């Protein structure tokens, strides 16, 4: 399940070769082209990297903390070096510069699923099969090579690209930067799981539960709870709650369901397992990766570049 292909190897080869070249990051180094986003306290900009001539997103985190502090952080970044894998955001490092944390990352000329979403509407259901194997395959390196869990899965921390990729961005890598950035805004909590609402037992169960209500949202074309009436599905496929309010449904209501009749009993099965409330009955990575929908959605080959070239109108 981690083995990667001869595709995937030579990608990863050139990424490292290429990042290789690249020093010292510094703040006078980097040419605004464009914003990208600002979905967990940060603002994301497409940046040029003068002197090696790439091209980076750059994520900067305003936050006003004396030397001693930024320099922890900075420390615990680095562990983003040793994150390689075609299931995560490459990371080419991390600065402090006039009041700013810079993290600054592989570009992802796709955007973010939110965005995907935003322009499709919906997202087809071969689609969302190759979305489910990245993230499990993305969350099982996370757990297997480095022992962390996501704690952030959601539309706009998954990234795609041109070329088909399919990656994570915005997991939980320094708990200094997590300390000091308390009292919040770190980005909503409508992707949580029961369990962390309830502030009890907490795992990669719990990402689990993230991913399902995501795929849910992307299938549907809407944030799923609270559930649509009869009337908003024949809106739909022809066939406001405030957000403490929202939180309490997670944690007292029965979960969200994809509509029968639209989508496959195979694709409604693999969500209602990641979906399951008690994380203990709930799905895991393994039973997960031996899915009858991933099983079927690898056997099947989704031109996903194609689809999402077409759909944004990319080129
Ligand atoms: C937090 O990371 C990001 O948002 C991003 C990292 N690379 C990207 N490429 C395009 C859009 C957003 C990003
Ligand atoms: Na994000």
């Amino acid at each position: 399940e981690l083995e990667l292909d001869e595709q995937q190897r030579k990608r990863l080869e050139a990424f490292l070769t290429q990042k290789q070249k690249v020093g010292e990051l510094k703040d006078d180094d980097f040419e605004k082209i464009s914003e990208l986003g600002a979905g967990n306290g940060g603002v994301v900009f497409k940046v040029s990297h003068k002197p090696s001539g790439l091209v980076m997103a750059r994520k900067l985190i305003h936050l006003e903390i004396k030397p001693a502090i930024r320099n922890q952080i900075i420390r615990e970044l680095q562990v983003l070096h040793e994150c390689n894998s075609p299931y995560i955001v490459g990371f080419y490092g991390a600065f402090y510069s006039d009041g700013e944390i810079s993290i600054c990352m592989e570009h992802m000329d796709g955007g973010s699923l939110d965005q995907v979403l935003k322009k499709a509407g919906r997202i087809p259901e071969q689609i969302l099969g190759k979305v489910s194997i990245a993230v499990i395959k993305g969350l099982t390196y996370l757990r297997e090579k480095h022992k962390i869990m996501h704690r952030d899965v959601k539309p706009s921390n998954i990234l795609v690209n041109s070329r088909g990729e399919i990656k994570l961005c915005d997991f939980g890598v320094s708990g200094q930067l997590i300390d000091s950035m308390a009292n919040s805004f770190v980005g909503t909590r409508s992707y949580m799981s029961p369990e962390r609402l309830q502030g009890t037992h907490y795992s990669v169960q719990s990402d689990i539960w993230s991913m399902g209500l995501s795929l849910v949202e992307m299938a549907v074309g809407r944030y799923p709870i609270p559930p649509p009436d009869a009337k908003e599905l024949e809106l739909m496929f022809g066939c406001p709650m405030a957000i403490f309010e929202l939180l309490d449904y997670i944690v007292n209501e029965p979960p969200p369901k994809l509509p029968s009749g639209v989508f496959s009993l195979e694709f409604q099965d693999f969500v209602n397992k990641c979906l399951i409330k008690n994380p203990a009955e709930r799905a895991d990575l393994k039973q997960l990766m031996v899915h009858a929908f991933i099983k079927r959605s690898d056997a099947e080959e989704v031109d996903f570049a194609g689809w999402l070239c077409s759909t944004i109108g990319l080129n």
